[PDB]
């Protein structure tokens, strides 16, 4: 194809988008970026600790680096004209969604992505033990939120089920 290639046009021209990708460690950000074959991954290191991983096909620039950690995770993190938020948490960890949910809603707080679409991938869904959308959005309460316009698709990203519904919407809102 490239069915997602493909979304994302009529966003082509001139301006650079830009669709910041974070969430906690296994989220599976990575799987994610890899699977939408938008061009090859190339990361970078840009203070010590701070992995950053980076892809774009012409003016779509996905950014993507993990969130909620090991020590210090920082400032130098304080967003130019980031239009989407992707934030991915992983369906089957119950324990660690509330610090997924400290993370969502300390990075929605900012300044800088103020006028930024919510698409949260709630990722492990092939799981037996799986925690679903509604559970999901309760979980980080994204039902309070009183300003975003955002959105929750269920997905699979190893196989990439929901990848495509969840990116048709992000499209369209930015679009
Ligand atoms: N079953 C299943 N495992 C997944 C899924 N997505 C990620 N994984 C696996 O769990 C780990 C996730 O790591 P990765 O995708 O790098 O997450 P990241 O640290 O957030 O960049 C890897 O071993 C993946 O193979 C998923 O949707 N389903
Ligand atoms: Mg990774």
């Amino acid at each position: 194809g490239n069915i997602f290639a493909n979304l994302f046009k009529g966003l082509f021209g001139k301006k650079e988008m830009r669709i910041l990708m974070v969430g906690l460690d296994a989220a599976g950000k990575t799987t994610i970026l890899y699977k939408l074959k938008l061009g090859e991954i190339v990361t970078t290191i840009p203070t010590i600790g701070f992995n950053v991983e980076t892809v774009e096909y012409k003016n779509i620039s996905f950014t993507v680096w993990d969130v909620g950690g090991q020590d210090k995770i920082r400032p130098l993190w304080r967003f130019q004209n980031t239009q989407g938020l992707i934030f991915v948490v992983d369906s089957n960890d119950r324990e660690r969604v509330n610090e997924a949910r400290e993370e969502l809603m300390r990075m929605l707080a900012e300044d800088e992505l103020r006028d930024a679409v919510l698409l949260v991938f709630a990722n492990k869904q092939d799981l037996p033990n799986a925690m679903n959308a509604a559970e999901i959005t309760d979980k980080l309460g994204l039902h309070s939120l009183r300003h975003r316009n955002w959105y929750i698709q269920a997905t699979c990203a190893t196989s990439g089920d929901g990848l495509y519904e969840g990116l048709d919407w992000l499209s369209n809102q930015l679009r």
